[PDB]
């Protein structure tokens, strides 16, 4: 078993190796996807859908949500949306290890309520090759 | 940490620098978006979806909801829908700072109930360049 | 602050100036919309989505629901669906004032239950120019 | 005010004037619709969406649900689905009066549970001209 | 009135007349459908949507869900998905009578939980002519 | 009757016959599908939708969710997403028997919360012929 | 004034008119209920909650408790729970008269103590129309 | 000071002005309620919950209990539950004056014991506008 | 009349017919339940809630409490909670006869005090068909 | 120490500054509440629940009960329920000082018994900003 | 028979085998629970609720209360709440034997009065597998 | 053993280290809580509910009640509710030591009676990290 509060997603401050967790984030998710490229012949020994595997494009989608704690790492998340770039990110699956890919911050949104805290959600998409440091 | 009741979205009364909060607004949200322009080559070192970053169009969507308090700032929100223009707006992320862009008021709607208060929601979309005053 | 039970939507009995509230209506809503006509140049000082404002078509959508009280104003709502015309309607935002536009009654529906009352919903759409009498 | 249990929808037994309520039906609804045919000129005094009114096609949709009581009127609802015809139906809005149009029974469905009763839903669509007897 | 536990859906064991209920099934539904083929003339005495009735294709959709009881009738439901055929099925509306049509088993799915029972859902579609034995 | 905790889905460690359950998985589902290829003639003895049966392509979709227990079988699930291949999988319907087909791991996603455990969902799709060992 | 020991609740022995009191019952109660179907208009001359009256479903709940005296009428109460049916019951309000409705025996429970007598409680619910013979 | 035995609740015998006390009633209570419709702005000078007052629906609940004295006024309480109507009632707060509203009798229940008297409780709910005659 | 100390609830020692009372149990209760499946039509001759009777699921709940006497029958109650099974139980209503159903031991709890004895409560739920041997 | 009979809650007679105690009130209570808005980060130095403080909405609830003494201040409590308004109230904590806020009278109820006095309870809720005069 | 003061619940001092009773504890209770996973088929020979037994999750809940005696075993109960872990506990049912499972201390609370002693309650929940040493 | 009158809960006067007991408080309680985050695998060696321990959020709830003695420490408890902040508090478990955390005062309430003293209750909730000074 493994606790969820050790599944940290990290952002670059200087753009080179200085990885810090964003802010108070309450729910986090890295989501991988494949594209299921259908190769169904005339012969499929009963008509089973045969798949190809290597050919589909693959992606990783980050989804993070939490409370607005105005750390410097949170402002470095805000500004890389503005001069929209694809910096390097790092998700630590808590005892798998490090994901370490570049991601583009597609959607950032700051929400508040009269009776609640200021909360931000944060969604990112894969921008390049992913790795696995362990 | 930071309270949500200091995330104010402001509207122009005279159209030039006179920024006031709209009315009793109970939930507010500024939502940013990118367009994820896919550049996936023949070579992607395993088939990872490569993204471009700078090329996608970017947007900001305001979503505000609250109780109908018939302030002058609320009527100035109503009339700019009618002679539909793109005036300047200002969202204050509570200790980031000022957003300060022009927005078009796409959807305004006044709702009431027999056992409830009169409530308005308010949705706006980006009309131009956004800034960050801090 | 302002109560929701003073947000009355009114219908014409004679088709000329004789405006009455429909029936026992429990929830009412006038909903305005713009069309967000995108004008995004090659140059947008960072790629911000620029909007045009004046060009989009604009609309108003009425949504009313309530209990079936068989007033004469309710039958005048029923018959104008049948010989389908675009009579003049009037929404009173409770201390803004009068909306006063022509609307077509798109959807009317009479619903009942074995353990409930007879209820009608009522949805209308903009048929022409809107005003603001205040 | 008016009770919902007097909003009866009636079916023809002999196909000519012999109208009976279907079965134990617990929720009933007649739903009318118009088609909102858009006529938006170059000139619309501000860009308001102008509508035409008389041109859109109009419809009536019956939605009835209830418990399976195997009356003869319920079997006459079953068989007119099979040799699919458009017999005459009659909805009595409880103190408006009679609707009296022909409807096609589009969807009938008999559902049961291990811990529940046998229930049928019943959806019909307009097949011709509607009337209003009052 | 009529109990829902007498609405049995039956499957063929030998493919010829030997009809048995599947397994422990907790919710069952046979759902019929018509296609509402629109015939709206230039003249429709007010613009009412006129329908044709006999022309639309008609269908029957079975939906069954329940607990996985590994009867022989359940394995005969599994194997007819594999060598995908259209065997004869029988729904008994509890005091209407017998439906008796051929159906193709489109979707079968076996689901389990760590704290629950093993449950299967089962969805079928019409494969031919339907009858009514009563 | 049959317990749900004996519906195990198994993954290959060495790619050849060494089948182990993934991790702590809390909900599991194998979902089969057919394609309902419509063959509706001009003659269908009343207009019943006739189906063909053998012609539609057929598929199996695995859906597994559970807690992140970092077993070696869980890392072997992670890596086969990366060098995306179609290894052999095995679902044991608890007293039917073995499913034993090749599947591609389309979607894997590792999710955590500040107050919850680290959880993974896991969705797979059919990559070839399915069997039934019993 | 009127004594409570003349408020007898009676059960059918043969299912047809042969009504006998159950056993030694020490406390008895017939409880009627309405459903308070809310019809609150936009206008209610001050906002008073207006009710409809005729539309709500109505029920009768029997509650009987007493000592286990193993009469034949007590065993006829036990067996109608097992082959669960809705036989006819009769409550005699002592100088109103007879209630005479069908009731389903929802809850029967036989309780004993080491220092007490064997006691049964008995709760029933309305199964149909109620009457009043007086 | 004021005695409680002069707080009489009265029922209509003929339905028009003929008001009599029910029976031997030992405890009586008229209970009024408001709905506390929350209007809490973004600004509330410290975050105090601001309320609206006029908008909430208001109700009156009668609760009466006593001994079963089989007066004609008690039978007129019984029968108006059966053909469930909303007759006019009258509570006399002993030196305020008269309440005089219509009420629906939601719950009536006749209870007896082997060692006690026959007792009835009686609960009513507001059905319309309330007054105050004094 | 009948004593409560002859209302014995019995447990299986060998799992086959060897029924013994548990321990010193001071209060015992078998509680039966039905599910009151509501079938309320549009017509109910006044709006009486009509019930169905045969369709509701039925259950039996055992509740036993007493002093901890460490008999072998008490340890056989403890262990069947651990390897959680549904063995056969037997309640003897003292001159009705035998209940004889299978029950699952849902809740067992051993409680002690500094000034009291060691006491256990014991709650069971129906696991299958119930009988009545008499 | 301080006596409880000097904790007076006062009502406005003229609506402006004329504050009087209601009637014979036997138990009184002003109850304040906060909303505990949870801000629990990913990091909380051990997982302690961190709170925000300023963001939660705050309220004050009056609860008063006593004997019905028909003073003019008691009738001014009755009538402000009817034309439901939010007048100004004043609680004197006996040597703190004055509370002085506006409150809505949510629940008033007049109760009497055959052997008791006429008693009223009285519950109010916060309608706006609270103060502290001391 | 067996005394309650020999039902000791024991805590680990070193985390490995060194089990001591907590403090002066006046009332203690270990409470076991099952989850009653319902498997009710279409056929249940009369509609009896059939249960599954092996599938439900099972738990053990400790409830201990007593006087605050500041032993070292009491401080070892306090600190394992702070760095919240799941250490091993041991309940000795006095002549059954040893329970010996890991438990998480969910709720600890220290209470005192001006005229009473300092008392602590203590509630724990099952964290893993339970045993039975006897 | 240890007396309850040495379990003092202390409040800050200046907000920095100046800790005093509130007032005459008659009953006091600090209550800790964990969140029992369930991690129940497919395998749990018999189906025991396995828990995670470190992941659940943890809290501390103060409950204090007593007589209104208008000390300066009592007014400092009143005012920190008004400008609602999260000051530092200190509970002294009498020979454990000091708790020393920040708490928000959720509920304060001043109650009085005609024959009793003025009493206040006081409930607080955890606002941050807790400590243990001993």
């Amino acid at each position: 078993a493994q606790n969820g509060k050790d599944l940290l997603i990290k952002l670059d401050l200087t753009g080179s190796g200085q990885f810090e967790t964003i802010a108070g984030l309450r729910a986090t998710r890295i989501s991988f996807n494949a594209e299921t490229v259908d190769v169904t012949s005339l012969e499929s020994q009963g008509g089973w859908r045969e798949l190809l595997g290597g050919a589909g494009v693959r992606s990783a989608s980050i989804s993070g949500a939490g409370v607005f704690k105005d750390a410097d790492t949170d402002e470095r998340a805000r500004q890389i949306f503005f001069d929209g770039e694809v910096p390097e990110f790092q998700v630590i699956i808590p005892d798998f290890g490090i994901v370490q890919g570049p991601f583009m911050i597609t959607s950032i949104d700051y929400a508040g309520s009269h009776n609640g805290e200021a909360s931000y959600e944060l969604a990112m998409a894969s921008a390049g090759a992913l790795s696995f440091t362990a």
